[PDB]
């Protein structure tokens, strides 16, 4: 068992093997607490995050365990992952916390966006870079589900990685998002059977305000989110119309005065034409036929960057565990056999 010392931060009170050191804090929200820190044993700047009431309910216990299997899965350079995770429990019984720890990533994609205007050279290297992420974590059988900017991570070299790839359908209203932005229009309609390709609709929108500098569906509620996209697409046509079981949400769309797709050069007037051409590929309103991250990797225009052997797919990820109904104690239980035997990375 590693030396441990405790402090508090903030409001927040935090305890952690000597290794770490000048831990300042960065931030909170419904998720952890998040603290920079130095590893003294690898020389590297790292962001531990200490989880917030991690066994509070059934769904805590379980989006712990999510977390922390999803972050120990993970190993690519466009996706956070572990380098650590401690608890100072020395046994089940007294375990009550934990601390997850990754590389330090000094700002996130609103950052940059807001402070700058992004060079279309800027654009393609970090798109290239989500999109190189989604493939590996799309081919794990993973959706990521709520992408957008304050979920990608950069750093100064400009490298960047996607954060929170842990929620679901939940009866919490911690953490409550009022429109978002940057979701696919069959998650604004409740569809349950949505695919991999709703991160593709993200990345458009983040693409498109990386491009032009303003948020391009800014929606107040899902309604309104829905009609400011079939504004710019345009509404449904036939083929898609039919795949709406929704009698309700059908209906509503189908009572909207109709409107046709606008023309993708005009609204983002100014922009690379292979920038213009890759969007209206992502921006798709049939999810069936959006382009996926695969295939987004080898348009044009990223062919400065796309390389085939370097753009690899994950191992095997088991979610068996996202259809287990357990106790907290029991999740509570997993959670601590994982951290126990967690093996860091060769440094
Ligand atoms: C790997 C990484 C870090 C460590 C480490 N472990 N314990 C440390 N001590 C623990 C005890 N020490 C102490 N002990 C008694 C009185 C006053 N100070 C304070 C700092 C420092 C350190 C430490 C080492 C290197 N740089 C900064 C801190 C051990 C292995
Ligand atoms: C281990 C250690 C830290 C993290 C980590 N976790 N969450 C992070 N963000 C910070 C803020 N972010 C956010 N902020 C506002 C709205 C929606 N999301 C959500 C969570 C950043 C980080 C983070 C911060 C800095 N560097 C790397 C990661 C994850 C695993
Ligand atoms: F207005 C819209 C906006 C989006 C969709 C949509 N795109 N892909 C799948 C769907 C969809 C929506 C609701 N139910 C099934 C499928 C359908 C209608
Ligand atoms: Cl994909
Ligand atoms: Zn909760």
């Amino acid at each position: 068992r590693p030396t441990f010392y405790r402090q508090e931060l903030n409001k927040t009170i935090w305890e952690v093997p000597e290794r770490y050191q000048n831990l300042s804090p960065v931030g909170s929200g419904a998720y952890g607490s998040v603290c920079a820190a130095f590893d003294t044993k690898t020389g590297l700047r790292v962001a531990v995050k200490k989880l917030s009431r991690p066994f509070q309910s059934i769904i805590h216990a379980k989006r712990t365990y999510r977390e922390l299997r999803l972050l120990k899965h993970m190993k690519h350079e466009n996706v956070i992952g572990l380098l650590d995770v401690f608890t100072p429990a020395r046994s089940l019984e007294e375990f009550n916390d934990v601390y997850l720890v990754t590389h330090l990533m000094g700002a996130d994609l609103n950052n940059i966006v807001k402070c700058q205007k992004l060079t279309d050279d800027h654009v393609q290297f970090l798109i290239y870079q989500i999109l190189r992420g989604l493939k590996y974590i799309h081919s794990a059988d993973i959706i990521h589900r709520d992408l957008k900017p304050s979920n990608l991570a950069v750093n100064e070299d400009c490298e960047l990685k996607i954060l929170d790839f842990a929620r679901h359908t939940d009866d919490e209203m911690t953490g409550y998002v009022a429109t978002r932005w940057y979701r696919a229009p069959e998650i604004m309609l409740n569809w349950m059977h949505y695919n991999q390709t709703v991160d593709i609709w993200s990345v458009g929108c983040i693409m498109a305000e990386l491009l032009t500098g303003r948020t391009l569906f800014p929606g107040t509620d899902h309604i309104d989110q829905l009609k400011l996209i079939l504004r710019l697409v345009g509404t449904p046509g036939a083929e898609l119309l039919k795949k709406i079981s929704s009698e309700s949400a059908r209906n509503y769309i189908q009572s909207l005065t109709q409107m046709p797709k606008m023309n993708f050069a005009n609204v983002f007037i100014g922009a690379n034409p292979l920038a213009v051409d890759l969007l209206e590929k992502m921006l798709v309103l049939d999810s069936d036929k959006r382009i996926t991250a695969a295939q987004a990797l080898a348009h044009a225009y990223f062919a400065q960057y796309h390389d085939p052997d370097d753009e690899p797919v994950a191992d095997p990820y088991d979610q068996s565990f996202e259809s287990r109904d357990l106790l907290i104690d029991e999740w509570k239980s997993l959670t601590y056999d994982e951290v126990i035997s967690f093996v860091p990375p060769p440094l």
